[PDB]
């Protein structure tokens, strides 16, 4: 296995969930990261840098940091054969890592399972739009400024790779979003389940995503840890009320990699800030290495 862990390339130090990358990096090291038993299930423990994407602040310098940096990189990981688990540090890289993705495996028809408590489609003022730039609905804007926003979806895919399908795109969670997302969601028909669905049926849940996706060639999970309750876990920096338990979520974490296990290439866990947790204890960081040891248990194989 390959353990994915992004830094800012400046100002680490001063991103809370940079400090929680580094955190969990150094607690698999000694233990999925180091021969227990005979096996060393980690090979090899990677940094890759990235650029805070500040839209109008620097978009030119993100669009050639991403195009030059953080996807080349990326790339180079998903050409291995090794399952690579990717600590993203914030959600809004999943937008240059998953552009990587899909380059490599450009001739592939790919499903998305997103855990988060936001459908992150569209910027809202708190969480950034990977999502509405993997699915190319960005949006007043020029013509100079959607064809700058063309071009930056576009990063990693000119040489070609199919378009996602909306309706493989599967939410689970959601539950803060602005209606210009929910509108995207109604108009793209993308499946979502509510905590509601997911807390009542897990079983139906997971059955009507294996029909959303039984017609993807593989599939790339996405975990941000704010899909849990806000009261319960905090180490996050956007919490939102009524969210999974932290049993409820590796019951979830257990079903979807099982149930996917075969076409499963990737996953990516993020959103892990301890520095703005409101507890005084070990709790929640226990939480999250217990979350990654469901992960690594059930993918090394
Ligand atoms: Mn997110
Ligand atoms: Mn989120």
């Amino acid at each position: 296995m390959i353990l994915v862990g992004l830094e800012a390339e400046l100002g680490a130090s001063k991103r809370g969930t940079d400090k929680g990358v580094r955190r969990l990096r150094e607690a698999l090291s000694a233990t999925h990261g180091d021969v227990i038993k005979g096996m060393q299930t980690i090979t090899q423990e990677r940094c890759v840098l990235y650029k805070e994407f500040r839209y109008a602040k620097n978009f030119e310098d993100y669009y050639l940091f991403c195009k030059e940096n953080l996807i080349p990189c990326m790339k180079e990981v998903f050409e291995k054969k090794e399952f690579p688990l990717i600590l993203s540090s914030e959600h809004a890289n999943m937008f240059g890592i998953f552009q990587a993705f899909r380059s490599v495996h450009k001739d592939k028809k790919i499903g998305i399972l997103y855990l988060d408590a936001h459908a992150d489609i569209h910027t809202a003022y708190i969480h950034g739009m990977p999502l509405g730039m993997v699915l190319n609905r960005v949006r007043r804007m020029s013509e100079s400024e959607e064809k700058a926003w063309q071009k930056l979806c576009s990063l990693g895919l000119e040489k070609g790779g199919l378009e996602i399908d909306p309706k493989c795109l599967v939410y689970f969670g959601v539950r803060s979003t602005e209606q210009s997302e929910r509108d995207v969601i109604r108009e793209l028909q993308i499946p979502l389940f509510s905590v509601d669905a997911i807390r009542e049926n897990m079983q139906e849940v997971v059955q009507k995503t294996k029909e959303s996706l039984k017609a993807v060639d593989i599939i790339y999970l996405s975990l941000d840890l704010d899909i849990m309750d806000g009261k319960l876990f905090t180490s996050t920096g956007v919490r939102e009320n009524n969210g999974l338990s932290f049993d409820e979520l590796k019951q979830l974490l257990g079903l979807l990699l099982e149930s996917f296990k075969d076409r499963l290439k990737a996953v990516e866990v993020t959103e892990y800030n301890p520095t703005v947790s409101i507890k005084h204890n070990n709790e929640e960081e226990k939480q999250v290495l217990e979350i990654l040891d469901l992960i690594i248990n059930s993918c090394k194989i």
